[PDB]
């Protein structure tokens, strides 16, 4: 494998010789981009179950790295692009949890894509493509002495996309009822938490400094 | 880990020393029962697309056999099972295809649990359960000359459970859109096809020779 991580959630995309995209940089339409690695802003709002104990609600803010492969084309009708979530940096914080820090995991490839969907009956513009990534992180939470990752991957989407990135747009997690959050420090041990719904939306780029 | 799988889907659960379970148990419903090996009937349809050759719809029948570790206890409200599936065998065939065999990767520890919901549906009521599994799968495909692998995990979940097993329940395989099936012999490659909708049935136990 070109990847030397341990498990891969997708496929892999190159990063050397691919330059990194800002703010300033336009978001067209309908457009197939050259090779980049997006610096993009994002929000969310996570729940997590701790059994027994409560259910708690966090937003967070943050920004991530996207790099892609180049388009399978130049017309966007046919064209595909591939995706690895190389960085990411998300804060949110709660009474009850403390600060939560998310952020990937070394040990996994997260990785997703960008394609025509086989069910375009959702009232999405004509044409537009449907965006997925499969995505390992660590949830650190000092307040608990807990840093938490998935062995699932989150599988996190965007639908109707009209551009590449699709900057602005909303997303979800895909998780039916409860995603296993495992410590860190006993990962073949019980969950300890469980997320059991995510929204996000994406924002635009980022200057360097503001990450 | 403790399991030497390189693709790990949920916790490990043992299977030394835990006996097989065949037709002629019973199954009595809100029992936790005794640490187990479940041989399972099942059946399933799955659709699958093919970009730019089709989308096809195939009927599988088979069975399998999933490892329960000991009820966290003995009363039914506050038990918890964790699974791990060991094996299986499912065959469909259709016309563009061909025979279809689904067996278990054995890079990947296929891993799920049983407890009880966070979020309760109407017709659930408050002592259900819910059941889930994390699978990775081989999908043999003579026909068109290859073997395709998932590495997101298929998420296959049965709600309302009132027994364990969850003998002749009915259940679903949560994917958004679709899910990337890849040539073994090009994994980091672009997806061969994709499972696009998954539903199956859980049967009975089976005898020893229906296998
Ligand atoms: C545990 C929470 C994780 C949330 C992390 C956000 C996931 C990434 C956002 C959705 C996919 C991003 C797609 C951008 C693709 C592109 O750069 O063109
Ligand atoms: C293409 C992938 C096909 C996979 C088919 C799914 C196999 C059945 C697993 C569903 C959960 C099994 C639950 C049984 C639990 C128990 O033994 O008590």
């Amino acid at each position: 494998s070109m990847s030397t991580k341990s498990v891969l959630f997708g496929r892999p995309v190159q990063t050397e010789g691919v330059p990194n995209v800002y703010a300033g940089a336009p978001v067209v339409p309908w457009t197939p981009p050259e090779p980049g690695i997006d610096n993009l802003g994002i929000n969310s709002i996570d729940t997590f179950a701790v059994p027994g104990v409560g259910e708690y609600t966090v937003a967070f803010d943050g920004w991530v790295r996207v790099v892609r492969s180049p388009s399978t084309s130049g017309e966007w009708a046919d064209a595909e692009v591939y995706t690895n979530l190389i960085e990411m940096k998300m804060v949110g914080e709660c009474e009850e949890l403390g600060k939560i820090t998310v952020t990937l995991n070394p040990d996994c490839l997260s990785a997703g894509q960008i394609r025509t969907p086989f069910d375009p009956y959702a009232g999405e513009g004509p044409s537009a493509k449907a965006c997925r990534m499969a995505v390992g992180a660590i949830f650190d939470m000092p307040k608990l002495g807990l840093k938490l990752m998935n062995r699932e991957p989150i599988i996190l989407t965007i639908d109707d996309v009209r551009s590449i990135p699709p900057a602005g747009a909303p997303g979800k997690g895909q998780i039916y009822r409860m995603m296993p959050l495992l410590d860190v420090n006993d990962p073949d041990g019980q969950p300890v938490a469980y997320l059991t719904s995510l929204r996000f939306n994406m924002g635009g780029y980022l200057k360097p400094d503001q990450m």
